[PDB]
């Protein structure tokens, strides 16, 4: 049988501001020019369907998505169970960004997508460029003094390397909202594992040394006609939990075509490549160009430096899940034995990785918490 249990939903051909627009919501978009020459698409939600209050003073909230993701994972849902939406809905004037390389970040001024050089980077210069850029334009734009970061798995890495590194940066940060925070992944236990032990030779042997599974047009027939049909359903779902965790229930599978058609989004196979190192090492450093040489011509040492999440002192709230399997309760539990001003932990048992951003119950179980710790800041 196999028929399709609904109509193809609107959202999977949208770009961001068109998912926005779609369900009422003001959308506004913008461009941020990173000192190295990436040009990243960010969108904005100025007010919401149910606030609009403040208008030109609503204090900020920026969303940082992760690892071969987008903006899109912040509105991926309903208004009323989609972060984005209910920050905005909430009083507030919400950003959500995008890591060069991904859908809609990848455009650089100097190099061509097609060359070897514009793929050269990973978390790290999205930390040292991508953010700092990102955050400077929102905050000279809108005229806040600080803004809500809220992060998800490498949307927290790259939050924990800057604020870490970039003093004033970080005095710009209120609160920093980690959604299954990612610092190191020795620990992780998803069976993607293996794929990160080989040897790095082998990986740019196997990948390339570009992109690295950007959106296909493949990934929308899967999208659109395996993802929405009735048993070959579960192929997109449970391709999700191997890399997620398990919290079947939680998923709405009559939006796999939405979210398979927006994930992945791409990104560098370096940025992988930066991954790897980290799983083989289980240390949370920056990359390894591969020679003393170009690491020197990096870092002025011989070994990329390690980053100090004792250095991080800006106000964090975490909220990992038990069955996590990227951001590990073991390497979560590592993360929160360092942070010098944690200011809220919740586990919650049953949240798997995507549950973050996807989970049909997320309002309850994280965003009703997070609108309630902005609201009182
Ligand atoms: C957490 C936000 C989503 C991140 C992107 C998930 C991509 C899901 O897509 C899956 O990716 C797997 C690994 O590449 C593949 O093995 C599967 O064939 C593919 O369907
Ligand atoms: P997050 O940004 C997780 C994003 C999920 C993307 C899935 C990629 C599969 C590769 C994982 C293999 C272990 O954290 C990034 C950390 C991944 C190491
Ligand atoms: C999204 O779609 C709208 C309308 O088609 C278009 O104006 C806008 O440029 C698109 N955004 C991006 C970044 O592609
Ligand atoms: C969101 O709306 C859907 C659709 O009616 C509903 O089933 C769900 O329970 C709502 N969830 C929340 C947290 O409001
Ligand atoms: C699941 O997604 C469908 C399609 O968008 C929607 O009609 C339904 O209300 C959603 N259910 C929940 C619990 O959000
Ligand atoms: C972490 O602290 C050590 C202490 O000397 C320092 O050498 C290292 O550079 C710090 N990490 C970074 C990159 O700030």
């Amino acid at each position: 049988a196999f028929g399709k249990l609904h109509p193809t939903n609107p959202e999977v051909t949208m770009n961001i501001s068109q998912m926005i627009t779609y369900w009422g919501y003001p959308a506004e978009e913008y461009e941020v020019v990173t000192e190295d020459g990436y040009i990243l698409g960010i969108d904005r939600i100025p007010y919401g369907r149910k606030n609009s209050e403040n208008i030109g003073r609503r204090p900020v909230a920026f969303l940082q998505h992760g690892l071969l993701a987008s903006a899109t994972n912040w509105i991926s849902n309903l208004p009323n169970n989609s972060l984005a939406f209910i920050l905005a809905d909430a009083g507030y004037d919400v950003w959500l960004g995008n890591s060069r390389g991904n859908t809609w970040a990848r455009r650089n001024l100097y190099y061509s997508p097609d060359s070897v050089e514009f793929w050269a980077f990973s978390f790290d210069e999205m930390a040292k460029y991508d953010l700092p850029a990102t955050i400077d334009f929102i905050l000279k734009k809108t005229g806040q003094d600080k803004l809500h970061y809220v992060g998800h798995s490498q949307g927290t890495t790259i939050g924990f390397i800057a604020f870490s590194t970039n003093p004033k940066l970080a005095k710009r940060i209120k609160t920093f909202y980690a959604l299954a925070p990612v610092a190191t992944v020795k620990y992780t236990e998803t069976l993607i594992n293996k794929l990160m032990l080989v040897p790095s030779f082998l990986f740019k042997l196997i990948f390339g040394n570009k992109i690295f599974y950007p959106h296909h047009f493949f990934d929308q027939f899967l999208a659109t006609e395996v993802c929405s049909r009735e048993t070959v359903d579960l192929l997109c779902s449970n391709a999700l939990f191997i890399i997620c965790g398990f919290d079947t229930m939680n998923l709405n599978m009559s939006r796999l075509d939405v979210y398979l058609s927006h994930n992945p989004a791409g990104t560098s196979v370096q940025n992988v490549l930066h991954w790897s190192q980290a799983v083989k090492s289980g240390k949370f450093q920056a990359f390894d160009w591969g020679s003393p040489v170009q690491n020197m011509m990096h870092y002025h040492q011989s070994m990329p430096p390690y980053y100090n999440l004792t250095d991080m002192h800006v106000p964090i709230a975490v909220w990992n899940g038990g069955n996590d399997l990227l951001a590990d309760p073991h390497d979560v539990d590592l993360l929160l034995s360092k942070l010098p001003n944690l200011i809220y932990h919740r586990k919650i048992p049953p949240y798997n990785h995507l549950d973050f951003i996807w989970a049909m119950d997320a309002p309850q179980a994280v965003y009703n918490e997070i609108v309630s710790m902005m609201g009182t800041d």
